[PDB]
């Protein structure tokens, strides 16, 4: 009897008090414009503005910070930041993610309820992606949620 335990765990509280071993995930558009809800305290507490600018990453794709011995994922999942996402950049982005996850020994990330609220997707979509890209792999997902 050896249980897996849930993909993803939900947390009410503050996303940036997740323990400072966890990698932290958030959605951004390619212009690294981080004026609007949660990204505004990434921007505060990790910056790296140019830096992931300089990455040249696409919708589809993921940006990275290491602050601290652990990961920052730029989840790049539309051009502008007044446009809204498709799911099918979304999963790319998460694949991305994942993929270097693995390579990178990262076995727990910390996230809000991404593409959720202003980018206007729904959840019960996001988390059935979620599971589907992280199936087979031993990382584990906490959402947090104020």
């Amino acid at each position: 009897e050896d249980p897996e335990g849930s993909r993803i765990t939900y947390v009410k509280g503050d996303l940036f008090a997740c323990p400072k071993t966890d990698s932290l995930a958030h959605c951004i558009s390619e212009d690294c414009r981080m004026g609007a809800g949660i990204a505004v305290l990434f921007k505060k507490k990790f910056g790296g503005v140019q830096e992931l600018l300089n990455q040249q990453k696409k919708s589809g794709e993921v940006a990275v910070l290491k602050r601290d011995g652990r990961y920052i994922y730029y989840l790049i999942t539309k051009k502008r930041a007044s446009h809204k996402p498709t799911y099918e950049n979304l999963q790319k982005s998460l694949e991305a993610m994942k993929s270097h996850c693995l390579k990178n020994g990262v076995t727990d990330l910390s996230m809000p309820r991404i593409g959720c609220g202003l980018d206007r997707l729904q959840w019960e979509n996001v988390s059935a992606m979620i599971e589907e890209v992280f199936e087979a792999t031993d990382i584990k997902i906490t959402v947090y949620t104020l």
